[PDB]
């Protein structure tokens, strides 16, 4: 199942009974760019994976999911510090939405003058939201130094984030914050720490597995 906007700029596509992947195209330089996160429906309200590239997307695809799933959007994980993760975080603040992210996302969001997260994600996470369980991962520095990953053990889906190539990117693309000789041992770690994975989400581009992970590590050569 996927749902669209009517200018089609957010899309939301199902993964299972409780998981869609949230799709937003921002605009630059005359070209779509996508960027993917995730919308979670839980008992106690919806929580996402990453905002959207500025606050306008960012309210419509709260606006869209509220509506649909009849429930508000409560909180957000914000997997690193870049406008297509945490553009929209003076939306979230203004509305009382609680936005996680590790205690460096934040010192790097603050750096380059948005507003801040929370902070308050260590090395490892877990968080329950009604009977939805997510843990939070930083694998280390790669696509930048602060990305982290998100996990669903109950589904054993993985939202890699922009550490996560798609099979349609051919290259490692802006790397000008990107660590590319620790990234392999970034995805290692993720690879050594969820070794039965279903589902891959990637930043940008269409849903994979665990082949995704080795994409990326090719590129990385
Ligand atoms: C603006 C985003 C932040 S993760 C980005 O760097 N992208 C998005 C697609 C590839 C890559 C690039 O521009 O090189
Ligand atoms: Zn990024
Ligand atoms: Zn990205």
């Amino acid at each position: 199942t996927v749902i669209k906007n009517e200018t089609g700029t957010i899309s939301i596509s199902q993964l299972n009974k409780n998981v869609w992947v949230h799709t937003e195209l921002g605009s630059f330089n005359g070209e779509a760019v996508p960027s993917n996160g995730l919308v979670l429906n839980t008992s106690k309200g919806l929580v996402l994976v990453d905002s959207s590239w500025d606050d306008k997307l960012t309210k419509e695809l709260i606006e869209m999911v509220e509506k649909k799933f009849q429930k508000r959007v409560t909180d957000v994980i914000i997997t690193h510090a870049h406008a297509d993760r945490i553009g929209g975080i003076k939306t979230l603040k203004e509305r009382g939405i609680k936005a996680h992210s590790t205690a460096l996302t934040a010192e790097l969001a603050k750096k380059n003058g948005y507003e801040e997260p929370l902070g308050d994600l260590q090395t490892v996470t877990n968080l329950k939201f009604g009977n939805m369980k997510v843990e939070t991962f930083y694998p280390g520095k790669g696509h930048t130094e602060d990305n982290i990953v998100v996990w669903l053990p109950q589904y054993n889906i993985l939202v890699g984030g922009c550490l996560v190539k798609s099979t349609s990117a051919k290259d490692l693309g802006n790397v000008a914050d990107a660590y590319v000789n620790e990234w392999s041992t970034s995805i290692e770690n993720v690879l050594k720490r969820y070794r039965n994975i279903n589902a891959v989400v990637p930043g940008h581009g269409e849903v994979g597995d665990k082949g995704l992970l080795l994409h990326t590590l090719d590129l990385l050569k």
